[PDB]
């Protein structure tokens, strides 16, 4: 029964998920002056040409665009990663106001939203096995700021009316996630966790330096979604973000000078 409200939100999660107070929790604040350039970091390899999107789902916490991950069709490699990570889904976190919504922050700055492209390490065979491993997942995080529209996002925005409430899904084939990327693949990276329960410490975080711009109308449509199921009292799906957690014994590395 976890969520983002006053009575079931991030301050409560530790009671059911004690790893909430663990040693490598996400998100974190990225202090740009303390992050260290790591010249040994390889360029990111984002191979999304054969990506096969299937469906979009309102799961009551966010919406997921799901992909076929039964073959190496859309994969993330390189950077800090060893091996091949398959794209399984992407989703967003966003705010009720343009000045909040991201999970990671940059020098304590909050963006309007944050895109998470979730990948799992193919050496573990399936996603459920991968989340039980310290190097099981790689999540590519991309900040959203409000300004110009992101044309590659509009197909997502267009379909949200059909998945307004928890448990609703719709066909979402032939979507190209490459249209959601910024120009630069410069990034920060650190070892972390899922940012929602069960908060498993299985994620290599790769957070892009360059935000994408989306329009006020695009993010407004995110905010019309519902946490609730159909026929239940309406609760707008907004502020579905976890705040920054203590960095503890971790260093954030930068791919760029
Ligand atoms: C054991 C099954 C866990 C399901 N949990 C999915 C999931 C994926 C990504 C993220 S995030 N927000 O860290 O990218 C959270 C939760
Ligand atoms: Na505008
Ligand atoms: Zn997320």
């Amino acid at each position: 029964h976890w969520g983002y409200g006053k009575h079931n939100g991030p301050e409560h999660w530790h009671k059911d998920f004690p790893i909430a107070k663990g040693e490598r929790q996400s998100p974190v604040d990225i202090d740009t002056h303390t992050a260290k350039y790591d010249p040994s970091l390889k360029p990111l390899s984002v191979s999304y040409d054969q990506a096969t999107s299937l469906r979009i789902l309102n799961n009551g916490h966010a919406f997921n665009v799901e992909f076929d991950d039964s073959q190496d069709k859309a994969v993330l490699k390189g950077g800090p990663l060893d091996g091949t990570y398959r794209l399984i889904q992407f989703h967003f976190h966003w705010g009720s106001l343009d000045g909040q919504g991201s999970e990671h922050t940059v020098d304590k700055k909050k963006y309007a939203a944050e895109l998470h492209l979730v990948h799992w390490n193919t050496k573990y065979g399936d996603f459920g096995k991968a989340v039980q491993q310290p190097d099981g997942l790689a999540v590519l995080g991309i900040f959203l700021k409000v300004g110009s529209a992101k044309p590659g996002l509009q197909k997502v925005v267009d379909v949200l009316d059909s998945i307004k409430t928890k448990g609703k899904s719709a066909d979402f084939t032939n979507f190209d996630p490459r249209g959601l990327l910024p120009e630069s693949l410069d990034y920060w990276t650190y070892p972390g966790s899922l940012t929602t329960p069960p908060l498993l410490e299985c994620v290599t975080w790769i957070v892009l330096k360059e935000p994408i711009s989306v329009s006020s109308e695009q993010v407004l449509k995110f905010r019309k979604l519902n946490f609730n199921g159909e026929g239940e009292p309406e609760e707008l799906m907004v502020d579905n973000w976890r705040p920054a957690q203590p960095l503890k014994n971790r260093q954030i590395k930068a791919s760029f000078k």
